[PDB]
């Protein structure tokens, strides 16, 4: 293999004498020649570790470099400032000052420039950090909302220009909000061009999917896949018009990238530099597990696709530091955590605490998201979880089977309950949602609905806006980045046209992808409106949240409360969080409080608690006690 110098030293044979002097002497190229030194023996084992002794590794890398000095020196001195400081402080994302939110820009805001009108909300609701979905040019009709993209470097027409989008980045940098960017890198449309020249036998785009000639090859991968969307097609594989099937883990016109093919790597890390210098400060990585394939296995969580991920972060290291990933791992838990680390994924989205706050409401038992909570959430040094309540997408129940039974649960027979209850087919559920993606194979379902849909809202139960408070108290308190999904700070309730409109009506994950409602957002500073409940609830929330040390970092404890209904855990040795999961007054007994202070203030409701006695939670009711 070859090294630093000898890279970067070709690196520099672009130049002639004379510019090549003022090139070294630079400033630019001292940071990139030491960060070279220090990540590039990272990124090619990495590398090797995938590729092996494949003949294009080094014309690659050699190719990838030199447009990662390029990117850097083209990179602008505001980012380069923000590289400097994320260098020196690989901890900020775990900051209680830090809070997420997420919005569709044509949903939330009709176009860029309109989202560029509602920073100064984000800003009042204390937002540090907003996820936008994806913004660029897609099929017309049918995009998987977006996700299955026509062109990296074309915006949307209908949200504006990459020149809005750079002006959007930058506003919300001035007001004190990183831009978060979907890196959609697993797979193209297939009217995206590479997609296109592959399939038409372009030499120069040969490999970049995987392209068969008949089912006999899909039809042995298929003994091992589990489909995803159950509805749209079997297994991985959709059939060209000339006869042949392409790999398509997703909708029929979302092609998997091949990167078994290391122009592939180059490609899409091309990309990631593009969106890099666009001043993109956390890249959503959506869909990590599927990146690797391999007959005889389920295709996903291989150990390649890691080495894959590992090295794109070594990508970033060298030539945009700022920029850091988020993992989309919505598998196992033992597979979910694997992701996360400084050198690979340094956040990830929790979807096991987000599926478990929904089980709990459900079961108003605490049992499994206590074990979670006290064996799954404390993570390696440098990284966090992403911690939500609900999201673009429907909800799965990706708890482990293995942890349930330990339980005495039977994960399968649990889920079936699960997806009776959030659809309304359970009696007494307080649950409005609707099915997503029923599996005739496994049994198995998700569940469609916004968080106000899911808790009652829809109906005005009274228990509703509570419901919502605890939920989203768990997220914003355990430690970890908190997401919120905007349009849920005011009580928003599922689209009322989805399930008509033919573009959405095989894909209900639509019914909790509705339109900024101009109607509760106006009632948000009135506290008689559900809307002004849940805005003064939540703003509160992360008011105390971003102003008070003890949530600081992403460690928790447990505490055992000794009540079924009841959650408990502390953070920093200082914050006591209870948070009843019943809609029926629950106790701590004072023998269960005993070890902690006679008195101390919680933070949520303003009062001095007494606990030397009996503490009695009202219906949903959270505490956050100042214990030190
Ligand atoms: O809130 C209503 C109800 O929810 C909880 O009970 C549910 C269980 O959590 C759930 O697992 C399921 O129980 C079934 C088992 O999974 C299955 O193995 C077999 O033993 O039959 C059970 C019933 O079908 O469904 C129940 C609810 O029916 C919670 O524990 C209850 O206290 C609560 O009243
Ligand atoms: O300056 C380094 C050294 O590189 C040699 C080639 O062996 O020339 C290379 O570097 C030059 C300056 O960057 C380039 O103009 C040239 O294309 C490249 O081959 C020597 O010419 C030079 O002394
Ligand atoms: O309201 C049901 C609505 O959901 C759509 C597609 O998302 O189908 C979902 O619900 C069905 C059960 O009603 C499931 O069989 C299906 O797998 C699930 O995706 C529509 O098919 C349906 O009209
Ligand atoms: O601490 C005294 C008394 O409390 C009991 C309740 O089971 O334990 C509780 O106290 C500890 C104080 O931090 C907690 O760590 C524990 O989780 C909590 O349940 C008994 O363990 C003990 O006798």
């Amino acid at each position: 293999s070859p090294n630093s110098q000898y890279l970067k030293t070709r690196i520099l044979d672009i130049y002639t004498p004379e510019q090549r002097a003022g090139i070294e002497k630079s400033e630019d190229w001292r940071q990139f020649s030491r960060r070279m030194d220090t990540h590039f023996p990272k990124l090619m084992n990495e590398l090797d570790s995938v590729y092996g002794n494949n003949e294009a590794l080094l014309p690659m890398l050699e190719m990838l470099l030199a447009q990662a000095w390029q990117s850097y020196s083209q990179r602008n001195s505001s980012l380069k400032d923000i590289d400097i400081a994320r260098e020196n402080n690989p901890d900020w994302i775990l900051s209680n000052k830090q809070v997420g939110g997420v919005c569709y820009v044509d949903l939330f805001a009709g176009d860029l420039k309109g989202l560029k009108d509602k920073i100064p909300y984000f800003q009042e609701l204390g937002l540090t950090y907003l996820h936008l979905m994806p913004l660029f040019k897609c099929p017309e009709g049918k995009s998987d909302g977006g996700y299955a993209v026509s062109s990296y470097r074309d915006v949307n027409p209908a949200l504006g220009t990459i020149g809005d989008l750079r002006e959007v980045i930058a506003a919300l940098h001035e007001a004190g909000i990183s831009a978060v960017v979907d890196f959609i890198f697993n797979h193209t449309s297939n009217e995206h061009e590479w997609a296109q020249r592959c399939a038409a036998g372009d030499p120069l785009f040969d490999n970049f999917y995987y392209i068969f000639p008949d089912r006999r090859m899909p039809d042995q991968y298929d003994r091992t896949l589990k489909e995803v969307f159950p509805d749209q097609h079997p297994g991985g594989f959709s059939q060209l018009e000339d006869g042949r099937w392409v790999w398509t883990t997703f909708n029929s016109f979302q092609w998997d990238l091949n990167y078994s093919n290391p122009w592939v790597f180059r490609a899409m890390a091309g990309e990631m530099l593009f969106l890099a210098n666009l001043g993109v400060d956390i890249l959503r990585m959506d869909a990590v597990i599927y990146i690797w394939k391999q007959m005889g296995t389920s295709c996903i969580n291989l150990p390649q696709a890691h080495a894959l991920i590992r090295a794109f972060n070594a990508v970033m290291r060298i030539a945009a530091p700022a920029v850091f990933f988020k993992s989309e791992a919505i598998t196992h838990p033992d597979q979910v955590v694997q992701y996360i680390g400084q050198d690979e994924c340094q956040i990830g989205y929790n979807p096991l605490q987000m599926a478990l706050l929904w089980n709990t409401l459900a079961t108003r038992e605490v049992n499994l998201l206590h074990q979670a909570l006290t064996y799954r959430h404390n993570l390696p040094e440098h990284t966090a979880w992403v911690n939500y309540v609900r999201s673009h997408d429907d909800i799965g129940w990706t708890f482990a089977d293995e942890d349930a039974a330990y339980l005495g649960i039977s994960g399968y027979d649990h889920r079936q309950f699960l997806n009776r209850f959030f659809v309304n087919r359970f009696d007494g559920s307080f649950a409005r949602g609707v099915p997503f993606s029923y599996d005739p194979s496994t049994g198995d379902a998700r569940v469609s609905g916004t968080a106000a849909a899911l808790v009652g809202l829809a109906q005005d139960d009274p228990h509703a806006v509570d419901r919502i408070k605890l939920l989203y108290s768990i997220a914003l308190s355990t430690g970890g980045l908190p997401l919120i999904y905007l349009g849920d700070e005011v009580g928003t309730l599922n689209d009322d046209d989805w399930s008509q409109d033919s573009n959405k009506s095989d894909d209900s994950r639509w019914a909790h992808r509705p339109r900024y409602n101009e109607a509760l957002y106006a009632q948000r500073n009135d506290p008689s409106t559900a809307a002004g409940q849940i805005y003064q609830d939540l703003r509160h929330m992360i008011a105390v949240r971003q102003s008070n040390p003890r949530f600081d970092g992403g460690r928790l404890v447990t505490f055992n409360t000794n009540n079924k209904h009841i959650i408990g855990y502390i953070r920093n040795n200082a914050l006591l969080a209870f948070g009843n999961f019943s809609e029926y007054p629950q106790t701590v007994t004072a023998h269960t409080l005993q070890a902690m202070p006679f008195k101390a203030h919680d933070l949520i409701g303003g009062k001095t608690v007494s606990l030397n006695q009996d503490l009695t939670l009202q219906p949903y009711q959270v505490m956050w006690l100042e214990i030190a």
